[PDB]
């Protein structure tokens, strides 16, 4: 378990695609950006990551994620949170589109990260096995302060559950 | 190469989620279904399969897929064609959703199939390498008649090009 040890950034990366009003005002059709995990973390005092099995799946779309979009405001401003990252292993175009259908207008404090082939997610033991060796993210949530993991929980039944991974539970540790 | 041999179904299976008119009169809110490639082909006299790299990505979404939906009707009523399968490595929920966004109303003759971990597309050699072990599908088309590949082609620059994989080419070879 990763609680209160260093954040194991390694050299892992992710890709999200920007979403903005101000840009919307200024036309750009977005291609994926690449962030180093190590870079994000050592550039922001306070980060929330949560993992989701599959973009557009009922559990993640109705029951898990919308929560974080709602509390985004309380998170950034009251709890001093810096970045909230949503993680799936789904392509960053499908993650951007998913982020949109959910109501996200601005990616400055919220980002929908790909973890290509679950590399990162596996390396912390928070993946979900789906068969013939294919790996999705689990449903989980993680809090990093100062470069230290202060919170990290995995759902036992991600398919259906959203509990230890829920923005509420997260807030409780904030 | 794959043309003129028997369809290399082996024992691979894909997943999809249904869309329907009769079940709007019935409001069933579906999960994925499994289909053995082999059975699909055995059950069917004429199958168009096309593979695309990334769900909701610009070439896939704009230049490529619409064609196959555009001409869904002539393929079926003037070209004897039983099924048209769109293949990605994306999740069935992200696929069904992409489908609906392209304006699909029923899965009777079109199906957005997931080939998880690129397993099937790797086995035929139509994969696209994207790094760190990760593979997306390439941009490809293929026709299979009475259990045999009459047509199989792959784009060289799938990121940009909609040619040999176009529904125009498929149509020309039917």
């Amino acid at each position: 378990d990763l609680v209160n040890k260093k954040f194991p950034a390694g050299d892992y990366k992710f890709q999200y695609i920007a979403i903005s009003q101000s840009d919307a005002d200024s036309e750009s059709c977005k291609m994926p950006q690449t962030v180093e995990w190590s870079k994000l973390i050592s550039e922001n005092k306070k980060v929330i990551i949560t993992g989701a099995p599959a973009a557009f799946s009922p559990t993640c779309t109705v029951s898990h994620i919308p929560g974080y979009i709602n509390y985004l405001d309380e998170l950034v401003k009251e709890k001093e949170v810096d970045q909230v990252i949503v993680v799936t292993v789904d392509n960053p175009f499908a993650n951007q589109a998913w982020a949109k259908s959910l109501g996200v207008k601005d990616t400055t404090h919220i980002k929908f990260a790909s973890d290509p082939g679950c590399a990162f997610t596996k390396s912390i033991g928070f993946e979900l096995a789906v068969g013939d060796g294919v790996y999705w993210s689990g449903r989980w949530a993680m809090v990093v302060e100062n470069g230290i993991v202060t919170y990290a929980a995995k759902e036992t039944n991600p398919g259906t559950d959203v509990t230890v991974s829920s923005v509420e539970s997260v807030l409780a540790h904030l």
